[PDB]
């Protein structure tokens, strides 16, 4: 369904393991460059918000993601940024009609109450959860969707798509 222009669509795009790790020592412990794909058709002119350690986490050469306008949340002033905006709340990072958080832990629980649309990459690989780790946002029952079938990448590494939404 389209967007109607006057309104304010928030989506979540993530990757998970099994066990809802997202994020670990300033990465994501896997690699999957076919999910890749997903996250830029979704997310392809459209607002992205991030908090400032996701930014922090971007390779430089893909910093800001082309083709979508950057948003940093970020409680320093000062920050660093080139080529985004860095915003010191989330009230400013919403203003858009379709906006994508794409991360992480910290800025995926802050917009979630305001968010219709979960896109979420389930990697099948055990890491269990440790302290310090970057954690997927727990879905309430308003939440529902579609599970599809797992495919291996190129690597081995076997990998699903879930597609939630609420009204
Ligand atoms: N698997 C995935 O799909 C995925 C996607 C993205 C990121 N990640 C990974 O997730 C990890 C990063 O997640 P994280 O939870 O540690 O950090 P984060 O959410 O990316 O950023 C946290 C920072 O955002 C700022 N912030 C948080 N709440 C704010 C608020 N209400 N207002 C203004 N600023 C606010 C603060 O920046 P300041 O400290 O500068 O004040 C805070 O330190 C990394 O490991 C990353 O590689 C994974
Ligand atoms: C792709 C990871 C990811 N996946 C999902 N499903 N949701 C996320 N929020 C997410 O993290 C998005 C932020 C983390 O992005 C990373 C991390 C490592 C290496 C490169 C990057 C840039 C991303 C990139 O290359 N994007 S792209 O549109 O293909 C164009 C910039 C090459």
């Amino acid at each position: 369904g389209l967007v109607p222009r006057g309104s304010h669509m928030v989506g979540l795009i993530w990757a998970q393991a099994t066990s809802g790790v997202i994020g670990r020592g300033g990465d994501i412990p896997w690699r999957l460059p076919e999910d890749q794909a997903h996250f830029r058709e979704i997310t392809m002119g459209h607002t992205i918000v991030m908090g400032r350690r996701t930014w922090d986490s971007l390779p430089a050469k893909v910093r800001p993601l082309p083709g979508r306008r950057n948003v940093v949340l970020s409680r320093q002033a000062d920050f660093m940024a080139s080529g985004a905006e860095v915003v010191g709340s989330l009230e400013e990072a919403l203003t858009s009609p379709e906006t994508w958080v794409i991360g992480g832990g910290q800025v995926y629980a802050l917009a979630l109450p305001y968010a219709t649309r979960c896109e979420v990459t389930e990697v099948d690989i055990g890491l269990p959860r440790e302290a310090g780790d970057a954690l997927a946002p727990v879905l309430d029952e308003t939440w529902r969707g579609e599970t599809g079938e797992w495919r291996f990448s190129r690597s081995g590494l076997r990998y699903r798509l879930y597609s939630y939404h609420r009204s």
